[PDB]
């Protein structure tokens, strides 16, 4: 389904690791910067923020930088991935 400020199911804390998986709707306020996503799993993720950047990829193994997410609250929806995987968000 649908991602956003209604039915979110998780809360990102910057810089916090949590474990994820495909179809949750996360919720992240980025305060100032760039956002980052970052997993080391080695699990495949791909994105979409609600009116934001769209297909965004990780490897699970390094940070992808999204350039264009808004400041203030995004909501993140995992598309994609074969199992759950520990992931975090940050901005710098
Ligand atoms: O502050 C003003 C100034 O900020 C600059 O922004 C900086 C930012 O402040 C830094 O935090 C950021 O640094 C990040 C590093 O680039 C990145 O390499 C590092 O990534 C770590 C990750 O945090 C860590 O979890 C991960 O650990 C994994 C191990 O590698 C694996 O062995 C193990 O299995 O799994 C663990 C995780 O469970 O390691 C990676 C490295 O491999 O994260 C740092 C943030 O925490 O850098 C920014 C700059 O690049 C900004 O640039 C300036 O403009 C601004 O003025
Ligand atoms: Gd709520
Ligand atoms: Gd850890
Ligand atoms: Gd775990
Ligand atoms: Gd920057
Ligand atoms: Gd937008
Ligand atoms: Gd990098
Ligand atoms: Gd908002
Ligand atoms: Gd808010
Ligand atoms: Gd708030
Ligand atoms: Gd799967
Ligand atoms: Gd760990
Ligand atoms: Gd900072």
């Amino acid at each position: 389904a649908s991602c956003g400020s209604g039915n979110f199911n998780k809360t990102a804390a910057k810089g916090v690791e949590f474990s994820a998986v495909a179809g949750d709707c996360i919720k992240y306020n980025k305060s100032s910067g760039t956002l980052q996503i970052g997993s080391w799993t080695g699990v495949a993720s791909s994105y979409n923020i609600t009116s934001g950047p769209q297909g965004i990829t990780n490897t699970g193994n390094g940070w992808t930088t999204v350039a264009n997410a808004a400041n203030g609250d995004l909501y993140i929806k995992i598309v994609s991935a074969s199992r759950s995987f520990n992931v975090k968000f940050d901005n710098w």
